[PDB]
């Protein structure tokens, strides 16, 4: 049967998921969840998944619930002999290691913040602590692609699109401007067809946050 | 060339790759960054990990920085073919999902509340916030183990050894009366040998934070047996 993924497209998360599945050209049956509505709480999304998060994959039996493994489960079921999850050790290590990134540092800083902005109104959230945050997640990307073209190396992989979709989403408030790796690697990624999955829940983030923080982004 | 691992024990991560380096027998190469030294920000090892971060490991020219990452390449290299890391793809993607809760949840909840003490003294952290985000994780764990024997499925695989040890170090803190399963899969990784592993760092960690933090955790509270 095909997958189906539960999800609300302001998580960056969920647009790396999208991102994936418009550049595999992969069938699957989305399933709205409203996060800000508090539709992940619902009695039978919390018994699927208990830590109440999107995206959701069910696949046939098998119930994922982190976009990392999602990746990697779809790249291996949909793009075996591809460049995006690669098949030598060594390489596919390297992508491993940075979607890891992305999950404990740079999406970590991204959610605390966020989430900072959500429970306490803009006007009270320390924004310069959450600057430096997030800023030595630049600085750290910066030093990623010193001598690569992408993230893990000179060819796209699931690590790109796990990232760019956080950044462009922490880009919302902090510029790319001191970091011209970084802002390169950006507008490149924003080439790809399949970069237009993430266009519109970013969106629809930018505006949720503004609306329930009560504040405007620079951008 | 052998695996090096830079490590601190009281890490919860680190303890995690110490269990499978024992279980494995695999021979490692052992360098100590003091974290609560700050020799994690020391020139060399910052080149190293711009995170920060135990632990880290360097394999020939692969440099791992995160305790999951470092865990599949030694299944891979050192157990291959074995059922830590399984081979059908769905229980693998089991155990990854299982890696990734560590990482994306309990870890990130269990190092919220070990910063703040650390940062403002035990006093001054909201504790009645730490516990109820803890107690979730407990929740959540105890509903993995209502429908599996292991964390991942009927037989021990990685995601027990990177979750049980960031759920000793909770559990300094935090009973586990209330949450039979997570009490009885508790007692069985104990029972591993590998499990000594995990003791050492655990109670440098208790010892440490007591200081740092000017606390004591309540006694009561750890699972041993
Ligand atoms: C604010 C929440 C936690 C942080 C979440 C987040 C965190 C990071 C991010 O880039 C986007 C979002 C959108 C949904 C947010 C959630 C909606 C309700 C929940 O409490
Ligand atoms: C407190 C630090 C952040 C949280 C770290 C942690 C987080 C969780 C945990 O179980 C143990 C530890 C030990 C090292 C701690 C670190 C030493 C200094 C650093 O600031
Ligand atoms: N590590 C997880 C993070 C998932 C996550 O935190 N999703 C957020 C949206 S960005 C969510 O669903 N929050 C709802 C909640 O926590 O209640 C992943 O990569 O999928
Ligand atoms: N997700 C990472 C977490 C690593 C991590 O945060 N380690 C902590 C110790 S538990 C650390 O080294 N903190 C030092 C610092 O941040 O400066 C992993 O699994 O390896």
């Amino acid at each position: 049967p095909k997958p189906i993924l539960y999800y609300d497209e302001r998580s960056p998360p969920v647009r790396s998921c999208l991102m994936l599945i418009k550049l595999l050209d992969i069938d699957v049956e989305l399933r709205f969840v409203n996060l800000f509505k508090g539709e992940q709480f619902q009695k039978d999304f919390l018994a699927l998944n208990p830590q109440h998060s999107v995206p959701t994959l069910v696949h046939g039996d098998l119930v994922l619930t982190d976009s990392h493994a999602i990746l990697i489960h779809l790249a291996e079921k949909f793009d075996e002999g591809g460049s995006l999850w690669p098949q030598e050790h060594a390489e596919r290590m390297k992508v491993l290691n940075l979607l890891l990134f992305e999950c404990s540092f740079l999406f970590r800083r991204d959610s605390d913040f966020m989430s900072a902005i959500v429970r306490q109104g803009f006007a009270n959230v320390d924004v310069a602590h959450h600057e430096r945050k997030l800023t030595e997640a630049y600085i750290i990307m910066e030093r990623y692609l010193e001598n690569s073209d992408f993230m893990a190396g000179p060819q796209l992989t699931l690590a790109d699109l796990s990232i760019v979709t956080t950044l462009s989403t922490v880009n919302l408030m902090f510029p790319l401007s001191q970091f011209p790796r970084l802002r390169r690697w950006f507008t490149a990624m924003q080439q790809l067809d399949a970069y237009e999955a993430n266009c519109s829940g970013l969106e629809k983030l930018r505006q949720t946050m503004e609306s329930v923080g009560s504040f405007q982004f620079p951008s």
